[PDB]
């Protein structure tokens, strides 16, 4: 964005002073889920599935 | 603008006083825009063309 002006005379005046401006986006942590089956729950495979 | 006058003889009115008026338009003050660049921040283009 920039000043405007006044005049034919800008001696006087000081120059916009350019800003690059930077807005950051960055990634959260991980989100994850965690689940265990023993090797006796194992034995049912709907667990995993409804699980997954 | 006109006055109007009634009847054929004429010779007792007064003829309507032509007034020539004059509408002014004017041009402000210029209006202006500065930046300015050294010889290392203009080696990239995009300052000058984004500034522009």
């Amino acid at each position: 964005h920039m000043n405007i002006e006044e005049g034919l005379d800008l001696s006087s005046k000081t120059p916009t002073a350019l800003v690059q401006r930077l807005v950051p986006s960055v990634f959260k942590e991980p989100k994850n889920i965690l689940y265990t089956l023993d090797a006796r729950e194992m034995r049912d495979p709907e667990h995993k599935t409804e699980a997954g």
